[PDB]
Order: structure tokens, then sequence, then C-alpha cells
């Protein structure tokens, strides 16, 4: 996802860096979201979620990502606490066949979990495996407790992790426009020009979206009339006081929404240049820029910056209230794994999901796609999911409860082609495609808000259809470590420079640890625009490599020459050379202006288990139903909802069914149903 | 481009329908763009836009699109008034081994289909002796006054032109949720359901963008402190108050950007709903939506139907601002020209630029691909371009003046990668490729705006880089005509129904005017709704989210949608996926892209600066503030054809006509005078 520090510090001499699991976990353990403000995540994690009636459940999940892998995981603590006689079946959906569910020697690499997954590449070298480039989840921030709670019983508490060198952790070079700029953090005495106007507009902008944890309040941007950083400590305290969470969950995060959510985060950024301008705190660029074009370039300079992990610009479009719920969920480090691949995370906890079920919980996967799903008739099994196999053969299951583990754009065909009210029968499938229809009777749409409102119905299948996938392009490649201590590249604090923020066209480029003779390089991160702008792997990438042909003027030297950058580009291995383009081969859900209202409604769907009547059995868990896009946190968060939200409708609205840590997962929001 | 009709009005029994080119283009002939509202550009284009030293000028075009032909036109226009022993000799690049330069434009029997001029261009389709769809620009509004003048030059007055179906203007199917409306315009009489809380939020939505034109006030954003429908009506008069249009200009204008350049489209939506709803202007939607649900169902309604012609929804994220511009541009017809392919326009308008130039204009074409321009060395020329040829040879020329006639991403390589200021020598050229480079000494920026700030000359090059391209995919079939007139398609004011505009996954869906057979445009979608189905087989998917339970109002029992079997229906082997993601886009602003398009823009101005002796115009919709118009492109190119009189004049305005000068000295400078 997005990497939000607000006042960064550099990785050499920082105390307090996590190298295990346990002590990651710990980090993040109170951190409460604003949008959930009543409850910790990790807290409410930290024993089965409640309880069912006794009996044997029949279970749908449709997806084997991280959320409905974690949903299953949650399911597997529940069955461990039914009583003898009683259990759980869930079938698993999954229509990758790159799966690692489909998986039956060696390990396989490769294996996916949805938007966990590696890419493989051939390097020659025969002492070696292929080269492996994560192209999905990466890295995890220290304040990701849920994710962190995860990765402890997935891995461990004691199982060791490594810090993730990003941009401006490290000594980096930045280059928009006329102005370059070698740093380290955001202290003035680690960069070579202490007096640079990057520096200057760092300060102003953190300054007026984030301000200050103590003193005066200096934000442009208040919650609850204070700066945001107070906001912060307070959703990050063990214990804040009474009431003062439920005041920021109905009353002061609701009116910062209120005032900001139709506020880009570019139109803030120039808000706050402006009024700093005009002040004097940023002065006239040069002696021949007017004041329009002063402040135009700032804007510019900072999108092109950010808060020194690369720039924001491309991100200018996401509502204020998007990004200062990253400005809250507050960290300084991210750190890996202790795993050759990403997906070896999930699938550790899709088998210590069948462990703790204690025999109580039995999982089969189907190889399937699923195609429509919706309630039929009243009895007990009345939640239908229609599917296809991989000889496009047809096939209709029912289920007591199904939970929706698959992203926005995906569920859509799933839950949107059934209408939106009771109707006495349907032909469902994938008819266009030339597949065989399955007739459905007394059928009522899956995502069922309500018995005598369409429009409450067509609500939440019209938000979840209508979010924002946030697109990512990748380029890797590996290059002898040596190569970074050619005369040519450029040193600062005593080490070679292994990062570059350009305006280039590459955005973010920065060498990637090995979870050495090669080192990996991530040669391109792009964002959103920046991923489309210069629209064989190694032709791609000398495509890449040609835009970084520049000649670069240094306050140093008085004749620029082609960047250093560019030469070592063109030292990378040719045979593993990678290009992920995403519009010719990875998104996730960021919030525009506007969005808040189709999210917030996904995020609190759960809650329809409060109506005993409705008898609605489905349940959805992805990111794209967070409020943390981008993020297995949000997944993860989402997969809660899911299960608490089940176990509500289990015992048929009775909320003291969860326990008193889980209890506000489902009463701490506002009800999507009276 | 995103057409945008306030006060849709059916084509049925409509008045005043321009029938030729010259009806059109006087209709559209005095309207001033906000940016520029000194100035008519028809006007200014109504007679050579100056006057040249005499002198033999070599000149290049990089870029064979609406923006280069229109400056080659006029340059042809000005060379025809040049003294006997002086000319213009143009060089034109142009990559596109698909482009009517490269296929003997005007010296032709065949008929060859499919040729190009860059983003105006036709799919051809072999269905067993083709089909053609247009890809790119194929319809062209009333007010597009530019547009029509130069049609007038490509084809004549008397040219006949077709009305354009657009969805709302002919009967048409809206779905959004459980909503379903079947209606043609904005009259309740035309709806089948005139109670339709699609109407409702129509009318609550372009009452407060747009307001009134005559009486009182009803707009929630104002201009000059009255409604947009009102500041359109003075931009469009044949002779208002000088001073009135340099108020707008100068004041009004700017001061509307300064408020709402912050605010998006569908921001301003919500609080237009949310006012309405609170007053109760708009009723309940029903008994169970809370406050913020029923909000948000307005807001989301309103952005599918948009004002009637499809969802607005999909530029949600534009600033208001640029939605402004268009709501000013108001229109209620679009035309077809007379051709079978819409190159054709652009062809014709290549050999009239020849034509007019009287002999005095001399052109060449080289099918090479520019990769740098700077200035460079000691000589007269020295404007220079390095570009590679189809063997990938590299090739240098040096020019008086030069027209960088391509759009912005195309544009940053060839502007961005040698500095900010004076160089002794620089080694320029596509090295990453592999390509040889070559050396030029004593080297400027192509840009260049400052002999003294780097900071200036960074402003333009960086805000070429970071325009907004608007994305769009177009799904095509034929189906037989006489399936239109069946039973299970649904009929409305006496005809069947041919447009569709829905959540579907298809956004909008319409007959299009080419018979035995229809051209059926099954989807066309904008920005975000053309990556929602990424996860003849790719035109199977679309038919299949077509396959969904519509329940219309009634006793009757909720069906497949019938537009489904039409989709079904169509033949099998012309059916066109164009998927910008797999395979056109154009600029449209953001939240503060204005401060970057707005540069590009009044980017020509650097002429009035005499010492710096910039030998480079831009010339494309980028550069413009009508991206994905026709009219933008040519806009563009008249102002950098307008700039390259004033440098070629040594920094004087004199040299531009009467009615021209205001294309430089109406913007506010890019450089200090
Ligand atoms: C490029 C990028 C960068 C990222 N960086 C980070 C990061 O820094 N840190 C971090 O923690 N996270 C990161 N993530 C975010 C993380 O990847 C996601 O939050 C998470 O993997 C999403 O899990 P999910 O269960 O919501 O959905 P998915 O991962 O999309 O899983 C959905 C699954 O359902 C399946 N499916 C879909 N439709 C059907 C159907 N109809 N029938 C049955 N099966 C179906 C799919 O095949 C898939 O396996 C990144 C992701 C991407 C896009
Ligand atoms: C999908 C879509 C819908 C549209 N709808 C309409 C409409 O409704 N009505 C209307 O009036 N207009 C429409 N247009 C808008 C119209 O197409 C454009 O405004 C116009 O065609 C743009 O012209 P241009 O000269 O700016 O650029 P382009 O058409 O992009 O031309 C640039 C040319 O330069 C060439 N070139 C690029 N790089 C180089 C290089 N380095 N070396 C040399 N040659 C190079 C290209 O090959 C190309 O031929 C539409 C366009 C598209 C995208």
């Amino acid at each position: 996802g997005v990497t939000v520090i607000p006042r960064l510090l550099g990785l050499k001499d920082e105390k307090k860096i996590a190298t295990t699991v346990g002590e990651a976990r710990l980090s993040g353990i109170n951190y409460r979201h604003p949008d959930s403000a009543l409850v910790s995540y990790p807290v409410a994690a930290a024993a089965p979620l409640g309880r069912l009636p006794a009996g044997n459940y029949r279970i749908a999940i449709v997806g084997g990502g991280a959320g409905g892998i974690a949903a299953l995981y949650e399911l597997g603590r529940l069955a461990a606490t039914l009583p003898a006689g009683s259990g759980i079946d869930v079938q698993i959906y999954e229509a990758d066949p790159d799966s690692f569910l489909h998986d039956r020697a060696i390990k396989v690499r490769g294996l996916k979990a949805g938007r966990v997954s590696a890419a493989l590449v051939h390097n020659g070298d025969p002492a070696s495996g292929d080269t492996i480039y994560e192209v999905g989840a990466m890295r995890f921030p220290e304040i990701a407790g849920l994710t962190w709670h995860y990765a402890s019983a997935a891995f461990g508490d004691a199982a060791p992790i490594k810090v993730f060198p990003n941009p401006g952790k490290v000594p980096t070079e930045f280059v928009f426009g006329n102005r370059v700029d070698r740093y380290v953090g955001s202290d003035p005495k680690d960069w070579e020009d202490p007096d640079s106007p990057t520096l200057k507009v760092l300060g102003v902008v953190a300054g007026g979206l984030v301000g200050n944890p103590q003193g005066e309040n200096v934000a442009m941007y208040p919650i609850a009339n204070v700066d945001p950083a107070k906001i912060a400590a307070i959703l990050n305290a063990a214990t804040p006081p009474a009431d003062a969470l439920e005041r920021i969950q109905t009353k002061y995060w609701p009116e910062f929404i209120a005032q900001y959510d139709g506020l880009t985060l570019g139109a803030a950024v120039r808000e706050i240049v402006t009024v700093a301008f005009e002040k004097g705190t940023l002065p006239p660029v040069d002696g021949v820029l007017d004041v329009d074009e002063s402040i135009s370039y700032y804007v510019e300079l900072f999108g092109r910056f950010g808060f020194g992990t690369g720039g924001f610009k491309p991100l200018y479009n996401i509502s204020l209230v998007e990004m200062m719920r990253l400005i809250l969920w507050d960290y300084s480090n991210e750190y890996t794994l202790p795993v050759t691949e990403n997906v070896e995370f999930i699938r550790n906890l899709f088998l210590k999901a069948q462990n703790v079920g204690a025999g109580k919980l039995v999982v089969q996967v189907r190889q399937e796609r699923v195609a429509n799903a919706c309630h039929s008739g009243t009895a007990s099994a009345r939640a239908q999911l229609l599917s296809y196999d991989s000889h496009n053969a047809v096939h209709s299951e029912a289920y007591d409860f199904v939970i929706l583990a698959v992203p926005h754009d995906q569920l859509t065909p799933i839950v949107s082609r059934s209408g939106f009210e009771h109707a006495a029968s349907q032909n469902l499938g994938d008819a266009g495609l030339g597949l065989e229809t399955h007739t459905y009777n007394q059928v009522y749409p899956p995502l069922l808000l309500s018995d005598s409102s369409p429009a409450a119905n067509a609500r939440i299948v019209t938000a979840i259809g209508q979010l924002h996938m946030a697109r990512s392009s990748k380029v890797f490649a590996t290059v002898k470590t040596a190569a970074l201590d050619q005369p040519w590249v450029p040193q600062w604090r005593g080490e070679p420079i292994k990062a570059v923020v350009s305006d280039s066209g590459l955005a973010a480029s920065y060498v990637v640890p090995s979870p050495p003779e090669y080192s990996s390089l991530l040669a391109s991160y792009t964002w959103e625009d920046d991923s489309t702008r210069l629209r064989t792997a190694d032709g791609m990438y000398r495509t890449m490599v040609n835009r970084a042909y520049r000649y670069v003027k240094y306050a140093g030297a008085s004749n620029a020459q082609p960047w250093w950058f560019y030469q070592l580009l063109a030292e990378a291995r040719t045979a593993d050379r990678f290009v992920f383009d995403w519009t010719t081969n990875g998104g996730f859900k960021l919030d525009m202006t506007g969005d808040h209202h189709q999210s917030n409604l996904c995020f609190r769907y759960h809650t329809h288990a409060l109506a005993a009547s409705l008898d609605n059995r489905f349940f959805i868990a992805s990111d794209s139903y967070s409020h943390l896009g981008g993020w297995l946190e949000g997944a993860f968060m989402s997969a809660l909802n899911a299960v608490a939200g089940l176990i509500v409708r289990a015992n048929r609205g009775d909320v003291s069914a969860l326990s008193t840590e889980a209890r506000p997962l489902v009463i701490g929001l506002r009800p999507v149903v009276k």
C-alpha cells in the first residue's frame, strides 16, 4: 500500500527496531482506526470471536486470499469451542489455478494467495534457484497489529524479521525538475543541502497536514479541534479516557469526513502551500517566478518528494480523509517476514486454521469459479452458490453461511445480476459465456439489507461496484552488489546511494532486501498516472532505461552528464529483467473524494446480522471492504468483521454471543439495517 | 470528448438543426472560452494570422495529427502573403506508419480504409467487404466554431452534415441499481415515469451546476456572482462589451478557479444534493434509507445518469473548473461529416494547406520518430531535432522554427532529458534503446522560458509531464437492423430503444450512424469504468454482464435484460474490442491541474521576450482547455502559429492581424517582458 511516514527518521542509529514477529506484534496491539475507533482488532482477535449454538454447520468461503484465509482461521478458532457432536464444514472456492490451495519433493515456488505472489524469473545461473520478485504484499508496517497477530499464528513470536530499506530511510537521491537533493530522513544535518527548498516544503506540508503531538496546534485540518498527531496518540493508547473513543467514532471523525471528504490531497497541499507562501514561510522560488508559479512549483515539488519515501503526486486525487487515515496510522518502519516467498504466510495461516480447529473444522478445496450468489427459499441452507469447474461444468451448492472473500470488481458479477428484491425464479449463470444456467426458486439477492426496500439492497451492490482500484506497476532487475561501488555511484552518509525518487518516469527506485554477489533492484515502482506515462522483458526494460538517459546538473560539477542512475540500471543482468505492467498483466481500493460513503457502507455491511428476521447469510471479506485498502491489515480487518457478523447471525441477532472484546466489531458501528 | 448538454432536448421535432458545414460554422463563430475570453478563435482565423519578414523559412512540425495539420494550414495562409522570392519550407515528422501522410495523400484512387491522423482513426474489421468503426474523433458540437471553420476549409460551407444520435437525444433505457427509466430528453412528458427520482436529481444538479440564463440565479457555484448560464450567454454573444470580456478574463474566471479548482465534480454534486436533501427539495428515496444513504443514492444515481447522455460518475475526479468550461460551451447537438472515415477531414486539411500556400509553401513528410529537441550552435537555424528513421538510423536537422504537435506523454521525452540550462555539449538521443546519439554544443532546452532561471524552464517541462490523460474503451458489433423492430426490443415514443445507459459494466451503449445492418457501440467506458471487467471472448464477457435480471414497474415477473439478446445476436465475424489497456486518451484536468495546463496553454507568449529567441511552439489538445475535442487541438495550433509570427518579428505584436493579436496579448505572459 501507500507508505506514509510524516516525520521520517533515517535507519542508521534508529533505536527500537524490531527483530522478531513478537516484537512487531506488540507495537500495534492497541491501535484503533478512526472508522472503528471503539476496538483494537488485535485485542478482539486475542481469543475466539464468540460462540455458536450446537450444530453441524456448512459454510463456504469464496476466495483464498488473505481475507478468506483469515476468515477460515477465525472459523477454526470457533470450531474448536463447539461441543462434541458439533463442528463446521467449509468449502473454499478458489478459481486461480496457481493458488497455493491447489498445490498437491521440493517446495513448489510461485504459488499465489490472491494478491500475495512472487514472479519466478529465469536467471541463467545453475547454482541458484529462479530469481524471486514479490509482485503483491512485500512489507509490513510496525503498527500493523492484526497483520503481526496473524504472522505470530503463522510463524511464532520468535521468528526473525528484517527492516525494509525504503527511500528516505537510507541515503537517497531526489530529482524533480531542476532540483536535486541527496538526503536521509528529515534532519537538515543529514541533507547535502540543509537549506534545500524541498526540506522547507516538507516541513510546511507535514506541519499543515499532521501537526504536532505536543504543544500548540499547527495543522490546517484539525480533528476534534486539535492536530491529527494528538488524535493518533489517543487512538494508539492502551487505556484512553471514558468516552474519548466513542466521541471520535460518533462525532469528531464523522465531522472531519463531513468537512473534508470532498477535498483531494492535492487540493489540501495547495491550500497549505498558499498560506505558507503568503505568510513568507516559503520564500519566492527565485527572482523570476511569479506568485502562482512559485506556489505551483512548491506543490509539485512536494508532490514528487512526498514525506521522503517517494512522491504522493500520483495519489493527489485521493480524499484528504483517506490520506488522514494513513497519517493517523503512524509508524517509522516496515519489515519483511522470514520466508522465501510471502505466499508462505497465507499458506501457514491456512494450515494453522486446520490445526486450531482441533478436528472440529473440516475443509475442502474447490477449484471452481463462483458465478452467482443468492438466497433461495427460507430454510436452513438458504445461501446458494453457482460455480463452474475447470471443464466449465456448472455446480450448485447450498450453505448455512457464505463469506464472499473477493475484492470489489470480482464481487460485482456474483452479487449484482439477480436484481434487488424477491423473485419467483431465476435462471442464473454465465449465459453470455455460453455456459449452462441453473434455475433457482424464491430467490432473494445475496447482499440482502431489506425485505421491503429495493433501494437499500441496490445501495450495497452499487457501492461495491463503484469503488476505486489504485493501480501500480513494477520493474525489477538484479545487479551485482559491487555495481553500487562503481566510482560513478555517488555516496552520502558513508554509503552508496541505493534509492532514487525522481520525475524521470521511474518514480521510485531502490534496492530491495533478500529475505551477496547480487542485489535485487526495484528499478521502478509507479502508481496511478505514473504507471501509464511510458505507454520482451528486456525490450520493455530498455524503454525504462532510456527514460533515465537524462542530463543532470549537480551543484558540484559544472558540466552536467548523463545521470549516473542510468548507468546503474544498464548494469542490470540481462537474463532476469522483469516488468510487471498492470495494463498488460495488482490493484487495491484507495478512496477518491466522495468514496467514503460507498466504502464505509461495505465496511459496516456485516452489521446486517443485528436484524434477525432478515436472515441474511452472506458476509464480505476483502481489503476492498476496509478502510485500509492496499494493506493485509485491511483484508484481515474485513475478515474479522465478516466472522463477527456470521456469529451474530448464527445466534439470531444476539450480540452477547460475541466475546466482550469482539462485541464492538458489530455494535461500535452505525448499523446498515433497522 | 465529454458531451455536456445541461438541458437535453430530444431530437424529434427539435428546431434550428444545422444541415451544412457553413450553418454549423456560423453558429459557433463568436464563442470565446473563459481562459481566452477576449478572442473568438474563428474570428481570429478569418484572415491570415499576421505577416512574416521576407525570407526563406525552414520550419518543422513534429506530428501529423489535427494540431500539426492545422498549424500547417495556418503556415500556408501565412506563406501566400510573402513577397516574390520568399517562402516557407516545412518538414513534417510523423512516426506512425499507418498515417495518411505516408499513403500518397491526394494521389490515390482505390480508397484505402483504416489510415490514421493521430487520434482520429477507424478500425477495419473483416466481416464477410469490411466493417468500419471510428475509434477516435467522430462528432462535432454545433458550438465548435474553430472545428467548423476548418471543416469549411476542408469540405466547403455547402457540405452536408448529419445530427449525431446521442443517448438521451433518442429513446433511451437507463438502469442504475434498482432504478429503471425509459426516456428521451429532459421534459417529463417524454419520460415513461414522469415522477422518476432520476428526473428529480437531474433538475436539482443541473440547476445547481448550470443555473438559469434569464431570471433568477439558482446555481451553487457562481461566476461573477451570477449563474454560469448567464456568463455562457456573454461569452457567446456577437458583440458583448469588450470590458465585460476583459473582466471575465482577468477577474471573474480567475476568481472561480481560485475558489473551486480544489473541488472535484463528484464533491460538487454531493454538496448540491446534500443542500437540496436537507431543504426538502429532493424527497425521500423511500421509508428505509437514512439521510446519508439517501444523499448517497442520489449522488450515485446522478452519477450514472449525468445530464442524460451517459454517466458522469467516471469523471467525478475532474476539477469543477474543467466541468465548468464544458458547461459554458453550451450546445444541443453534435454532427457528423460527409465522410466514410473521419481521417478524411485531416487529410483534406493537409491538401488545403498546400493549396492556400499559393506555391509559397513547400511540404515534405519524414517517416521518422523525433527523440529530442534543443537549441544549439551558432547558426541562424538553431532549433534542432534529433530523429530516427525506420532503419533506426539517427538524423539531426536544424530549423528556424519548430512546432511540436504531439500530446503531453509523447512530448515529455523530447523536451525533458537535456536539463534546464545552457550546456557546453550533450550527447542526445535514445542511448537506452542502444541507438546512436548526436552531440550538440552550446545547448539550451527547447522549451526555453528563461536564460537565468532553471526553475522557470523546469516548470514548463514538469507541467507537461504531470498532465492527466483520460482513458476510454469501446466495444463495437454489427446487428441486423430488423432485429430492432422485433417484439423483444422495447419501444418508447414511437421508436425502438436504440441507446442504453447502465451500471451493468457496459456504461453506455447505442446504435451509431454508419441498410440491412446497423453498427452498435455495445460499450463505451471512461476512466475507472474502462477497467471494471478486467478480471470475441472479451465481447462475450460483456454479453455476460448484460445477462442480469431487471425488474420493470408493474406486475411483470423479472426476466433477463432484453439487451442481453440484442448483444448476443450481433454477427460473430464483426465483433471488435478497442481496449485501451491491451491496445487514444486525452487531457482532462484534475483538481489543481489548471496551473499546469494553463502554463502550457500560455506557453506561446514566450514570443513577447525578444532576446530570449526561443524557436519552439507546442500544438496539441494537451496544451488547450478543451482536451478531447478537435476544437482544443485547433486552438493550440492557432496559439502556436500566432506565437511563431511574433517570434519571427522579434517580439513585435503588431505583426499579428488586429483580430489575432489577442491570441498572444490576451493572456498572462509566461515570460517577463
Ligand atoms: C501491488 C500491490 C502492493 C501491495 N503492497 C502491500 C504491502 O505493502 N503490505 C501489505 O500488507 N499488503 C500489500 N498489498 C495488499 C495486499 O496484497 C492485499 O490487501 C491482500 O492480499 C488482499 O487480499 P483479499 O483477500 O482482500 O483479496 P485477494 O488477494 O484479491 O484474493 C481474492 C481471491 O479470490 C479469488 N477469486 C476471485 N473471484 C473468484 C470467483 N469468482 N470464484 C472463486 N475464486 C475467486 C482470487 O483468485 C483470489 O485468490 C499489496 C497489493 C498489491 C495490489
Ligand atoms: C477516444 C477519443 C474520443 C474522441 N472524440 C472526439 C470527439 O468527440 N470530437 C472531436 O472533435 N474530437 C474527438 N477526439 C479528440 C481528438 O481525437 C483530438 O483532440 C485530436 O485528434 C488530437 O490531435 P493532436 O494533434 O493534439 O494529437 P494526436 O492526434 O495525438 O497527434 C499526434 C501525432 O504525432 C505523432 N507523433 C507522436 N510522437 C511522435 C514523435 N516523437 N515523432 C514524430 N511523430 C510523433 C503521432 O503518431 C500522431 O500522429 C477523440 C479522441 C479520442 C481519444
